[PDB]
């Protein structure tokens, strides 16, 4: 008995029966280092949206989902730290724990788990074949390495809405803020008010930023951010970002900027916001970040976009105003979040009431049968982070 | 009075009589903090070549040169640590010493010395109208802050050909290597076998790199790099860069990469290399740097190139394969070198024979009258670094 | 007309007429780089107390005070950035701005301003003879480099009780926390609930620490810390520090520990707390900081203490259980805070209401005539930070 | 079929027959993650000497040796990257690869492999009861995480004298130098011309230091250091170290200082050097390191020393002149080397002839039966590093 969300072509996902998990890798070799989880909570990601919209090279039939929190039901013979019944947060990265990059804390780019390229992840295009976890049950390989044990079940269940964000979005937003150099007193600009943008804004606040400005083209997502105490920039109005920031800060620049949009970026302005223009965020962040600043880029950029705007963009080439960044001495930091690097201290923050992440990103808890509908609302721009409770454990 | 190298329009320089330096800034306000130097040695740079070629917005009449070594002949009334006769290395950055960026060692982007933008330099486009120093005498403002005191004059003069590199190219090459993450045992690729690239190679050697490979489309420069003990990759051949690297290393990746080419980049291959393609280096570096690696970009890129290949490149926009670097978790480091942050320890290294920079870059000493001829030769691609001795002090 | 707080021997200070400041250094040479301030607010520090208790080699007649906020009334001819009437925060460190340590942001240890050793500061033993500023007027040398310009007078004056802490204690407490490695999610122990200890605790809250525990032997300072939302360890109880921490956290250790006591440390327990044992804090921090942790030590330790417990301590030797910290792989960070490294970002934090520093440290505003009484109360251990308003400008 | 070096009480070691390795931990539990090695080379360490001299709480019967290079002859059933015949470097830390410290690269203080405290190592006091490897065969647990693969056996054995240093002393010396802040152009002082000190000196050279001065009380070691091209300081002479340094550099300070002596430190001077004084090195490093400088302390300090000079030292407590370090703003870095952090890039530098470590540390190859003789000669202070070749594979 297993089931989950399956990708079936542009705009299409459905809940299907799927195989119960097996203690083997995606090439069918047996493994001793894995566990099988009964899934407690499992979220929908903006990355999942890229795939569902037909924006990647994903195969039809892909089981989706890489934001898992779970409870051990089966343990492979080599696993030392796990017991049946243990609650765990699963980092979205599949990492081996023994290669050059895993050992150097670069668990987003594991050298062994994916025959095609460095880096692995559950239910995710080009990520080594590991089955996704928007499902009733899921296999986690290298369990001793990857898993974050949650505190006593009671206190954990009590904050599950928060803890479900440790799998992907909070550590990601956090990595965005830290690589952009955010610290106490920083002025911060955040591109994107989606779940990831909002997590970067929360992270920046937690890191002690003086002021945090969140930008989007979506007015409902900005209203959400504003109700959460952040400053906003509306990129659908005709007033340029520079001008919006200056009205707020008294200069047209920030200390730190985070790109939480990626390759489906829209342009700015009345008509610009209705046009896809994937270099937009990059170019505008070079424009607003002060000299010697750092740009953090958690937003996803791909080597291949079948639906992209032009030949160059189909192959991940953007028209980027690099001379500007260079003239401003900017440095840029990119790539999949190494979730494990931050997830334990972020847990401490949640448990100690330092960060109300669930309120901030607008967590909504849904049934597994509502998942397709959840994707639909998410696609239609709702200011929410959808959390699937597939066994009805806490809803 | 004084005389020096003057730019007269695309491809034209000549030595002219010019005013003796005055104790005032480019706005004509008196300064108490400056010194006037008799110029001992003064170098020709690839940056100078960009301007001479008419590839920047540099005006006719500009006095050239930002790589100065001198002797103090006059000091302003507020200068406390400099005395007459003192022999000094001058960082190419003009920096104030008291703004936010100068305090934080970002002295390539001083916020007060330039009304146009952050950052200053001598005889350099968009760099605040500080007068160039390919000349007999030159003004250095903020002398206590900027100047590097050279060792008792005998010892200094005997290593003049080396120390003349401290003003620009050695610290610049060094910046590129350290921001690319080079250290003991690193494998390193450097694009560009011009003097800056050779300084980057020298720096990586100093740092204890396991192996250093220098790439260029100009075979006579690669011959020179090879005779200095470096590995080479010839981009004018049709053999792809990753294949030349694998033949040297046994894998197609380096740990660290440095872009010492900048915006006049040629394409790769027999015919590709005969044509300008400004994004080529950046794209190639993402291709051969290993995941989670760092890319150092000392090479110059501009916000405006009058003679660029395309409308986009005229504005500093390049077709960059960003999605590739993003998928490899690359980080990118850019901009004008903070020369002061490294010049002291590099001088130490020079004085203790840990680095034979003059040999590595191919230093050649010339008379001031020979400057126009030297620019011609350098522009034609000879494997040399031209050092002007305007008062015939050591030649 | 000038007057200040003067040190007159163990336990003794009085307010005296003193010379109006002069544009010369402590050796009587004219300087062009200084300003004179009309003092707006000027604070009493724990460092001042060491000196008043006769615990240092401070000479009788020392004019005290290194915590200055002021209004420019005079300007030396070399000064570029200052105007009469400007409101400024004065970092307690006297720094030149052009030596090796000043350039690398080590402005607590300037090489040029003190003939006796590295590092200068106002009204401070062994700190170069710069006159103190617990006075109506004071000289600030190297004004362009050292001074922090405050916001429109009106907004600045309104937050004076907060901003006055930028001269010394907030940056210091901050340096304590950052060098101890504090970050989002940290568990933090801070030794000392004095104004500096409190600033460290505030800094740790601002840095996003999960839980902050402040320890002291003083019951009244702890009741004040507890009112400000911090956890407490009462070292006057017989319950050892381990046990109090473990009761609080469920393990007898913290990620990060800051020493905000210094060389007049008391031992632990009913009677231990009435004994001086200068090694106490260092040894107990090594006991409760987890493996590979960092210990930040802002608390002052001296080369000479005329009033110490024994021979060894009079020369700054302590019996330190180094083997313990070594076995735990601890790192240690020490010395005068480089205030300029942090003050600007801290000002932004204050102006944006991210840190209510005045309330936390218990700012109390007094007249210059009440200063001796202030010293008295401070010495008796009141949980307050004394701020003198010498011209009655805001009180 | 196995034997090795067994400790029998103060001053006494002998070769005995010992059990063949079993695939279990020191508690007798079965493990699937280990491999068994035929030992190729296995070294004698100063750490071993501490124990043999009776200066630790090490038990009679302890099998010695933590510096192993070997070939895999048997693999556990869960091992994924090791094959029989594989030739490997063993880091001396026993590390699990799944706990908090292991993941953060703090593999010197693993939290799971040792019931007594954090940190594990082979045949080493308080290090988890993992059996030592000056033996014919040895167990390495967590093989996929811990082992460093060496290349074609042929190229590897030709450099075996160098390669055998990667297990312990080269990465130790390297850790000491990097944490002392050593970089291109650094001036460095290293206390101790034992093998570890010599490896720090080699490291500092590799890292590009301007000048490296090694001190010792043992002149036969200093003769060796000088022959290896380093500067020396003789601490058995009455000339104070700061004067010896000034003679060499023209100032009495260094940029970086490394303590490669540890808890059996001798005093300085004709008579001082003849007596044990365990605070001596730490105290003199604070004396000669420049302000804001960093002190690396790879030398061992213990929480309990049975034969220490006084009551306090038996407990790991030293009379440290901390006031002086504090006034100079020193940082201090301590503890067991995380060998995995550095071993990969040091192997690269060895294979590409960037460091001739075996020559520098004075490697001498001996039989297993001659081990007691090696220990004796090493204790008499010869300038050599003993490498045991148990199966006569390359001697
Ligand atoms: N590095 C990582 O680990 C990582 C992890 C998850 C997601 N991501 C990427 O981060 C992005 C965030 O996902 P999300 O969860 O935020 O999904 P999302 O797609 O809902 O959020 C993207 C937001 O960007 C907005 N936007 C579009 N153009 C914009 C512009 N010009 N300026 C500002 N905002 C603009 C969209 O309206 C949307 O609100 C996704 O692209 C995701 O792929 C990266
Ligand atoms: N960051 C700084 O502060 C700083 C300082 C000085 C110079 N620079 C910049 O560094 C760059 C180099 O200066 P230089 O004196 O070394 O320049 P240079 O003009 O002598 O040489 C540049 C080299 O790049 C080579 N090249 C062109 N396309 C190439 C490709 N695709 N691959 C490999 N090589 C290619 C050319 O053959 C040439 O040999 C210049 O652009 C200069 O403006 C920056
Ligand atoms: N590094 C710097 O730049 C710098 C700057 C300012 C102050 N300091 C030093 O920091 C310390 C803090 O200064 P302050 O203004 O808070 O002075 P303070 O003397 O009021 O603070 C010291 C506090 O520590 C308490 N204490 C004594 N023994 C203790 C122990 N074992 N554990 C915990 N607490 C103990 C005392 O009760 C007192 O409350 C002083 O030493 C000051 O000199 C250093
Ligand atoms: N950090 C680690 O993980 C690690 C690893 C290996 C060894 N160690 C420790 O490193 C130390 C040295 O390594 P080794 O094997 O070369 O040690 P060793 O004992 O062979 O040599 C120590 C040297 O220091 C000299 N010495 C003694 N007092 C001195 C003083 N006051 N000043 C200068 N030199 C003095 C001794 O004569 C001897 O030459 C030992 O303490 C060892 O326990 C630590
Ligand atoms: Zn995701
Ligand atoms: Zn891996
Ligand atoms: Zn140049
Ligand atoms: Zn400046
Ligand atoms: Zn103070
Ligand atoms: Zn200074
Ligand atoms: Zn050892
Ligand atoms: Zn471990």
């Amino acid at each position: 008995g297993n089931r989950g969300v399956v990708y079936l072509g542009p705009g299409k996902v459905e809940v299907q029966n799927i195989p119960y998990p097996k203690m083997q890798d995606p090439q069918g070799r047996q493994i001793d280092h894995g566990v099988i989880l009964r899934v407690v909570s499992t979220n929908i990601c903006g990355s999942d949206q890229h795939m569902v919209r037909g924006r990647t090279t994903a195969p039809e039939g892909l089981v989706l989902g890489h934001e898992i929190t779970g409870e051990v039901v089966e343990i492979g013979r080599g696993v030392e730290t796990m017991k049946i019944g243990d609650l765990v947060s699963v980092p979205f990265n599949v990492a081996c724990g023994h290669c050059r990059t895993c050992k150097e804390q670069h668990t987003g780019v594991c050298l062994t788990v994916n025959p095609a390229r460095a880096g692995g992840a559950y239910g995710y295009v080009d990520m080594g074949g590991w089955v996704g976890g928007q499902a009733e049950y899921v296999l986690v390989p290298y369990a001793d390495f990857n898993l974050l044990k949650l505190p006593n079940r009671e206190a954990a269940m009590e904050k599950i809405r928060d803890l479900t964000c440790l799998s992907d979005i909070l550590p990601t937003g956090y990595h965005g803020a830290v690589t952009a150099g955010v610290g106490p007193g920083s002025t911060v600009y955040i591109a994107g008010a989606g779940p990831v943008g909002l997590a970067a804004a929360a992270s920046a606040r937690l890191l002690g930023a003086a002021v945090v400005i969140v930008g989007d083209v979506n007015p409902t997502r900005l209203a959400h951010a504003k109700k959460q105490g952040f400053e906003i920039a509306d990129l659908s109005k005709d007033t340029p970002l520079h001008e919006q920031i200056a009205a707020l800060l008294g200069e047209p620049e920030v200390d730190c900027a985070v790109d939480a949009v990626g390759f489906e970026a829209r342009g700015h302005g009345h008509s610009g916001s209705q046009q896809e223009a994937p270099a937009t965020v990059l170019n505008s962040l070079m424009g607003i970040t002060r000299v010697a600043g750092k740009i953090g880029i958690p937003g996803l950029y791909v080597t291949e976009d079948p639906g992209a705007v032009d030949a160059a963009a189909k192959h991940g080439a953007l028209s980027i105003r690099f001379g500007l960044g260079w003239a401003k001495s900017h440095s840029f930091h990119t790539g999949q979040t190494p979730v494990m690097k931050y997830n334990r201290q972020l847990m401490q923050a949640i448990m100690w009431d330092r960060i109300k992440i669930a309120d901030i990103v607008g967590v909504e808890v849904i049934t597994l049968d509502d998942a397709p509908k959840g994707y639909g609302e998410f696609d239609a721009g709702v200011p929410k982070k959808f959390v699937i409770d597939p066994h009805n454990l806490f809803r």
